[PDB]
């Protein structure tokens, strides 16, 4: 049970050597330079969040390139992701104002009043507006740090508006209609401009604002066209929608981020720990990588130190089964950038240490529909048999990597070492718990049809890093002689 | 499985109307007037908390009439908390009030209280005589809650270690000392908390919470020093660093309940080593059915903001998960701008945490562990929540005169409240610290002796019925004594309420 | 686990003091003497079946009586069972003939060929008989001694059917139709002379021969009418109907008898052990007695030892969960009446020792309809209280026995003493797991509204048969001084 | 749970179309011919039992020609098995040639052996020395199968005990005697043994089942006594008294397998108790993965009858529910009338038991209970089991060149064929006590040296397709070595059949 795993967990054990979980973090004026992200890489970041929602095309291509330049610079594949701006619902002109509690106010629709608008007839853009918010339910304006609450439909397109408390305002400001059904576009104009810069310049994975259908999730891939087809698509879930629409988002996306600070606005605060637990669970379930983000360790945007909250809920995070955790004002614009990665990652480590061998395992396995597929049957098997004789590292073989994935899904203690032939799946991997890759050039080094080239780079690779010694046995994920388009096989082999 | 418990949790449903977890709030000028206080109660308050870090006893005084005015007026049993300063570790005091100290300085610390007036970057005095025992080199010593660390080098002499600085840091009279992994041979209870204790002996407080308890052997003294007049009040032992984690069982059993106090301990333990503590301190409290609380920064952004991070929101409902039958609010509610809105806060938190819960895992997991056989109150409490479970009762009930047989039922962690009839006062008040438990006062000077149990029933079943826990026509799980046994409960009852 | 029980069991370790299950003895010439009684209830008999089968209303009686006395003699309560001859299916008259392997035979349900028949021609005395059997299918003669195929049918009422063994044969022989519905009343004409008998006689349970549907098991209730109510109806379950009716069969009886010798001749001999464990489960799972029956030390009939298979027979019944196992042949006319009561009851109390404490009852809880009636959820939290203070007895008030077989279907492993107020709910508690009887006489006595005299009524009991002594915990279920109908309360006291 | 599974089982759905169970069957005048052991061995027979209890060597040869002849013609591997006589005790002879006893009846036995062909009604001999240090006053001496019981009054002298008769028994020359619950110092092997032993590692036997174990000593004994030449034959062990119950343990480290012999250790042991032992035995040898038979009467009544009793059908599938690998026909084949029909009837009860079993809970079982780290092999083996469920596979396939790797597999209990493709013709007949295992044989001498084991696999792949275990595109699971490892299988496959 957990509460008698709870009660032999000692503060005194050495933790893990290698950290499973993986590290998030958002660039910029903090973090932007060839030099901070090196030590950011030191510190732990294994993928580059771009936060589009600022900055221009010349902006993030510095991001891009600097990246690329200190990754190159200490060996390793960093993960690039581009966070789209996305749909989003703003009042119209003004040039400011203030509301302070009690007042009384009319929204509008009409486009007529875009360009004007004062205390009292303001422009909201989504022109569906009398429809999503009936009387007597909310609307949310500037992240709800102001919360309106309609009376009725004055015109076909105002509606009255109670006024709850102060605050001042200007132009163009968030707006937010709290569990309303909201009718946007999956993709704005500056968000197709925005993704095809993405593909041109070979981002690894997005991070798609304000998914809320599946067909969303399919419009964001359309979008991406062909040359994109291979750019993992990371579902943002926001509001009430996303949260119901859960199942067929995970079906369609390639993984899922928690957005709690957005979601936390849309539903009630208490209520994203519920929306959490169930979405990274279902997400562990199908295997697919799942991201918790916002306000992790907020605090040491300024301090030195977290909070005892900040330091919870990180581990917490782990715990609930999170792949990864990210970092946005902390690493963008903060005073610590490295010092919070670092704080970040020691986290990590307490949660995985203290997280029970096998319970995962075993919890995702009885939940998985028999007959499996031969290669999950393969990479479940390869994950007991791992715990069985307690190997030091896994190794697995994945050109796409689905296969890394799939051992992932398991959960297993150790590190999986992939040896893929893409360099590109070495950095789409860093958002899987546990995988670390390997580049085999196939080009340069030859076909390996025996697979035992990769093998070799994959046990040199134990070595070096330490994971396992010569006589500690390993297991090994491939496909025999002649099966091709997934793995088969598992064998184990001591490191010679 | 927890994850197939997960997959089927649902943001869209009904959450439970009764709250099970307890509030506890640091009361300061925020906070102290009566009005305040009723607003706190109203907002979800049961046990008030004093910091006796701070404060004269006039000050405490205020505090603690007003609570019992406020209560007085809402009908409320409210605890009262004695916090206690604890004994410490300091620096003495700089030439010139203060000193800054850079990367790579060398200092020595002196434990010869002839250097105590005169501290300088040279040479400054920490007041722990066994100092040159406790770190060896390589050793830390940590200054002002942590913020400035330094690596002791070399011992001088027998008083005199060599320190090496790590870190920026400004340094003012009296700062605290921390001495991470060391044992540390300070008295449970300094000259202060003998003053203090006997001011909460007289006023008549409901439980202390005892800074700095790394021993057994220290809870007996604190509970020595209360004596005769104090036997009744609950220690809540605060855990603060690695001695009190290490020593956890034999700490456990000698005292009422728990408090993980994360702030100090995360200054004597690394930070990460806090969440690992917490989890295990709550569990082995859980399975003994020892009340525990946890504590700090919890929603500490509310101090100034209308709203909490979503570090802080999750941070209770684990703290909520993990078992805890209280959090607990400090600067939030003692000195911030919002303390009605922060208390709310964690009200609703509580509740989503506490309906997200597996209504039966902790019941089996409490259950599984304890050694059989059990005493036979322990076996009917367990087994009275069982049948709680079985009828899907909306209450139960148990006649309760210490509170001993209250905490027994809220050990197995029912999902319904846990309505307790006691014949004190002071039960109805140390009750607040144990999940599910709700009060209610039997007069026994008024209204008679009640041997055949028949007064306290009804007046237990009348509240279900008033305070909307039941209606007619539904099971409550009733637990008592039959009509010869005295001194526990020996007997469970399924009974519709009429 | 099973596997990690097993690995565990001892031979040299203290038996039970207590035997749990209970036996079930036909009496017949071996046995029928008050003397021959006696000594069978000393051994170990708490229910005697009259097989009415064979013998008179004249026979039967001189059992009745002779149980009567012997148990009176020796002040204990024994239950008494009517087992009724039942509807059956046979061949008309003849005065004999042989039908050596291979033969060709013509069977008709014309009743013009019932005083005649012969070796090509003869009757049975089923009308649906070319219904049930069509070619291909099977008829058994002589509990399927010798079995025919039958290829068509002749005319309307005749079948011709290919002989496929040895046999003799004589007038009104017993014929099956396995795997086929056979459309017969409940009720033969001679069973409801046999029943009113047994209610006028005052038996305290029917054995149903040849139950195949709920309705027949209701069929047997009315014609047990208004003065046999409270007359058991334990249903007999004899062919492959019984075992797919089983659910409603089970709601309509007050228990059931798995009865083996008849069911293996209707179906494959080797499925009745699925049978068994289903139907024996089945019963637990909803808290009505189960028995097995037939053959279980058969070779005792003749010999003074059992054979191996025998006792592990035996063993076996007891483990899947019967309350009861059953002597037929072994006791009736064998002879070792004794000494096959008492290795029977050698092997109940080994078995019993061998059986995990608290899996049944786990396995059984589980499995029940959340939210329970408040008294069964009194008799589970008290059997979860026995076990949880080592109780070594629970005490009941039960005068219908309701409340002693909802604590019995939890699976305690003490005894249950049942203070009772009828004479005959001690002897029907006859066929419950665990349960023992003491008799409070109301009439006598007075009302005992508060309980108490039937509370130490019963805790001398136990003091008494050395269940428990002064300063044990005792589990004590009744009602409060208020609620009446059924059992709301529970306590834990100590022998004074 | 085993209760929710009962629930759910159903008579009327289609049983596995392949026997997991093998069966051991004792030849006599019944089986002993070419024509009478193709009967048994179309019925079902896997290995043929000679009791060396009776018989001379000439007519054992006869039923080791006629059971290879028979084999050979329908193209089976049968193993061949050699039941020891083992040590025995027995009293002396009497004037008349017989005695009779009735209870009350006072008789000295003496182990002085001057009265060894002089017993009467007063006095006679056993040919055991250490009787009056075994028997103490109050214990029991059992007589001729246990059928007559004395009880030991007391010692007369150091070779004289004076007995009193329980009961009515006629006794003849030199009938058995059995010592309930005392240790028994026998040699392992005698005298006529090692004839025996000798004779059959010359015949080229498969395994001996070793009579009478008591110790892990005696069990290297008797594989000392095969030398060797029989160092590749399998030594089941029968456990027959108190002592091999109790040295359970150890007498399963040293064998490789065990047999309940359920007759003798039922004249031992109080015959309920035998059904304890059993259970335990069984499960023991499951966890550690050596063979059990169950032995004695299991179909007892069909020696004489066409059909056997309800009790001896339940004992057959619960043997099998219990965890045997085998059950056993003595007298039923070796001098009954039907031992086609008594063999036919065991392969279905063996079926049903089989289809009434939970596919995985045995796997979990046993592989919960085994020590982590596992040796590789293990690891793959147990794996391969559980890939096996995922994927639903219809068959296994694994190299084995000893049956180590075969055993493995079967240890964790699949609930498809596991075919074996060894180099040995003998492990192909020593596997027949396996569950599950289905044997082919790869003839190196022939095909060549298979080192990339390509050969071996395509003949098990024809054998899976050939026999009907599976068809073209269903899922194999194949276990064997990669190209380098050397000793055991490191590798686990799944493969489509072509
Ligand atoms: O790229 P994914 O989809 O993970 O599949 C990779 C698997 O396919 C195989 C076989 O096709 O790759 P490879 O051909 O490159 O040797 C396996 O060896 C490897 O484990
Ligand atoms: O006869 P059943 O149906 O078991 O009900 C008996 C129960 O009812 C009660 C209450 O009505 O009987 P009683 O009135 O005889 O005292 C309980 O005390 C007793 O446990
Ligand atoms: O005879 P066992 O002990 O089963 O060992 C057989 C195993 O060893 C190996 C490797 O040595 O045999 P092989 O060399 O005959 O190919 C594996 O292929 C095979 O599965």
């Amino acid at each position: 049970s957990q509460l008698e795993h709870n009660i032999g967990l000692s503060i005194f054990e050495p933790v893990a050597k290698h950290r499973a979980n993986r590290i998030v973090c958002t660039i910029g004026p903090s973090t932007q330079s060839v030099e901070a992200l090196k030590n950011l890489m030191k510190s732990g970041m294994s993928v580059a969040r771009m936060n589009f929602s600022h900055g221009s095309h010349e902006y993030h291509q510095t991001t891009i390139n600097n990246v690329r330049a200190a990754a190159a610079e200490l060996g390793l594949h960093i993960g690039i992701a581009l966070d789209t701006k996305g749909p989003e619902i703003r009042t119209g002109l003004f040039g400011e104002v203030s509301f302070a509690p009690g007042d009384i106010v009319c929204v509008t629709t009409d486009p007529a009043y875009e360009k004007v608008g004062t205390k009292e007839k303001f422009y909201i853009d989504y022109p569906q507006l009398t429809n999503a918010v009936r009387p007597g339910g909310s609307i949310y304006v500037d992240d709800g740090v102001m919360t309106l609450r309609v009376v009725s439909k004055e015109d076909d397109r105002t509606l009255k508006c109670h006024v709850n408390n102060h605050h001042r305002l200007t132009d163009r400001r968030g707006i937010n209609l709290p569990g309303c059904e909201v009718d946007l576009p999956a993709v704005s104009e500056k968000d197709r401009k925005d993704l095809e810069f993405g593909v041109a310049q070979g981002v690894d994975m997005i991070f798609a604002s304000f998914i809320r259908t599946a067909e969303q999730v399919r419009e964001v891939r359309a979008a991406l066209g062909e040359k994109g087809k291979d750019i993992l698509i990371i579902s943002k879930i926001e509001n009430h929608q996303g949260v119901q629409n859960i199942d067929s988002i995970i079906e369609a996306s390639n993984g899922i981020m928690v957005a709690r600070g957005d979601l936390g606005v849309e539903i009630p605060a208490e209520k994203v720990c519920v929306a959490q637990m169930c979405i990274i669970s279902k997400c562990n379930v199908v295997g697919k990588p799942v991201i918790c983000a916002t306000q992790m360790l907020e605090s040491m945007t300024s301090n030195p130190r977290p909070t005892r909250a900040e330091v919870s809920d990180v581990a917490n995070a782990v715990l609930n089964g999170a792949d990864c955790v990210m970092l946005s004002g902390e690493t963008a614009k903060g005073k610590y950038p490295n010092e919070v990665v670092q704080y970040m990652a020691r986290i990590c480590v307490e949660a995985q240490s203290a997280t029970h061998d096998t319970v995962m395992f075993n919890s995702i396995k009885n939940l998985q529909k028999i007959p499996m597929c031969p290669e999950e049957a393969v990479c479940s098997s390869a994950v007991a048999s791992a715990f069985e004789v307690q190997a030091k590292a896994m190794l697995v073989l994945s050109n796409t990597g689905r296969s890394a994935r799939l051992i992932s899904k398991y959960r297993p203690n150790c590190p999986i070492i992939c040896v893929t032939t893409r360099l590109q799946t070495c950095r789409q991997l860093n958002v899987t718990r546990s995988v670390v890759s390997v580049f085999y050039d196939a080009a340069k080094s030859g076909e390996d049809k025996d697979k035992e080239k990769r093998v070799k780079l994959g046990l040199d690779f134990a070595k070096k890093e330490k994971y396992a010694s010569t006589g500690d046995v390993v297991v090994v994920v491939h496909a025999d002689h002649s099966v091709k388009g997934y793995p088969n096989q598992t064998r184990l082999i001591y490191l010679p």
